[PDB]
């Protein structure tokens, strides 16, 4: 029409019955022919894509759906993939928040210790979608919002140097989502941003409306007493904001920098005994992992309990980009060479890009100050010897990984976290040697 073929990879997950309806909505602006779930757990999509059958059926029946484990039926003739696998499912991310937690150490699913056993599940979970994409779809893109982004994009840099996938992450649009709300504006949309940094890890330094009028100090005045929480708890990832801008005034950070540069109060946010993947599996999983149940058994959408998440509005965004060619400016991770001046060309950054049928066109940073590039070396680091240790099976280089971390205090406490990620995650990570 032209109309898209799609493929959810990790269909059975708990976000794609959000993201279909997400789909659904936009649909005049991105239309469909096929939809396709691809997962390697029968059970878990089959009873999601039930649900997901009778939303397709409701808004727009003649898009083909189809539920699969095959590889060969998931990835031939589609032109995108979307891929939000989680490898160790949220039992795992359980364990990385409250192995690191037992010594003191941030717990977090793509921050600290816990963010490097997850990219190390991860990387092999991500190569394995992306060759079959290959070896059925070799033209499609893969649009991967599974974490952890800058380790599996680092991955991807160096073991997958000429694939279409593209690694991305919705944590600058909901900030810019809250900085839209306090300015007034209707949309992020009507700002013109720029950016700098790596995934989880970055400043913007400019903001200003479609006119060209500077938006930041008034952004500044507001964040620097209330963080990014709307005119209407200190230690709460968008009131925290607050702290972590004052470190910079001439900028707007990332609610991941808290994770960095307060590690031991966050050490303290979490329950050790009931994380954040606890709080998930309440609140998500088991509601909508089997209220996805009651919709296939009714056959209807109830005046539906399932949200439309409208915060996975930027993949189709993404896909539109590249589909039609718009050149819109998003956030994506590449790779530098030359992007940030004055930092390692073969780091993977998240920057500004214009976005066309060809990929991302980045747009030059320059060179940064000396606090960002300090910061940003030593965990582009960890992100690297994790990469390296992944490839290479060493667990000297996943060692490193850790000492180098700044949530990690010393080699000794790193080592001891090592030792029990290594048991903990047995079936998901490589064999490494010296001496697990
Ligand atoms: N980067 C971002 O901005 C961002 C934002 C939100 C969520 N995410 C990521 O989205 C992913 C999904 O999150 P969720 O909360 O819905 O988790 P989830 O467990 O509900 O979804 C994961 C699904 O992936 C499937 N899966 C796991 N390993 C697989 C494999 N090897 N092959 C095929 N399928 C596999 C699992 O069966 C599961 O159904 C996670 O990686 C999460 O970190 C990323
Ligand atoms: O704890 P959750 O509800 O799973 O949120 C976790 C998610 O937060 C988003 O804002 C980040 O951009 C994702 O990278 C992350 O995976
Ligand atoms: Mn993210």
């Amino acid at each position: 029409k032209k109309s898209f073929s799609i493929v959810i990879a990790g269909g059975g997950s708990t976000f794609t019955p959000g993201i279909v309806l997400m789909l659904l909505d936009h649909l005049e602006e991105f239309p469909i022919r096929k939809l396709k779930l691809y997962d390697n757990d029968k059970e878990r999509q089959d009873r999601i894509a039930g649900a997901c059958d009778v939303f397709i059926r409701e808004k727009a029946p003649d898009i083909e759906f189809a539920a699969t484990t095959d590889p060969e039926e998931a990835f031939t003739d589609v032109d995108f993939v979307m891929a939000h696998i989680r490898v160790g499912k949220y039992a795992m991310r359980a364990l990385d928040e409250q192995i690191p937690l037992k010594y003191g150490v941030v717990g977090q699913e793509t921050c600290g210790p816990g963010g490097i056993a997850y990219g190390m599940r991860s990387i092999g979970g991500v190569l394995e979608i992306l060759d079959y994409m290959e070896k059925y779809s070799p033209d499609a893109w893969m649009l991967n919002y599974s974490n952890p982004a800058a380790i599996v994009a680092e991955a991807t840099r160096r073991l997958r140097p000429n694939s279409k996938i593209l690694n991305i992450c919705d944590m600058p649009v909901g900030i810019e989502d809250r900085m839209a709300q306090i300015l007034g504006l209707s949309s992020r949309k009507e700002m013109k941003v720029r950016y700098y940094g790596l995934n989880h890890f970055g400043w913007w330094t400019s903001i200003q409306d479609q006119e060209g009028n500077d938006l930041m100090p008034k952004l500044k005045e507001h964040v620097s007493q209330y963080g990014y929480i709307p005119k209407t708890s200190w230690n709460d990832t968008f009131a925290k904001a607050r702290d972590v801008q004052a470190a910079d005034p001439d900028t707007l950070p990332n609610t991941y920098l808290q994770y960095y540069l307060f590690p031991d109060d966050m050490v303290k946010k979490s329950n050790p005994n009931h994380t954040r993947a606890n709080e998930v599996m309440e609140g998500r999983e088991a509601f909508i992992f089997s209220q996805c149940d009651m919709i296939t058994r009714e056959q209807s959408s109830e005046n539906s309990e399932i949200k439309i998440d409208d915060h996975a509005s930027y993949i189709v965004d993404l896909a539109r980009a590249i589909a039609y060619n718009t050149g819109e400016r998003m956030l994506l991770i590449v790779e530098n060479n030359g992007a940030i001046a004055n930092f390692d060309p073969t780091a993977m950054v998240e920057v500004p890009c214009i976005v066309g049928s060809n990929g991302p066109e980045p747009i030059t940073v320059g060179t940064i100050p000396q606090f960002q590039k300090g910061l940003m070396e030593q965990q582009v680091s960890v992100e690297k010897l994790t990469v390296e240790a992944w490839a290479e099976k060493s667990f000297q280089k996943l060692w490193q990984a850790l000492i180098l971390s700044k949530t990690v205090p010393n080699a000794r406490v790193a080592r001891l976290i090592l030792e029990d990620l290594v048991e903990a995650n047995k079936d998901f990570w490589p064999e490494l040697d010296q001496s697990p």
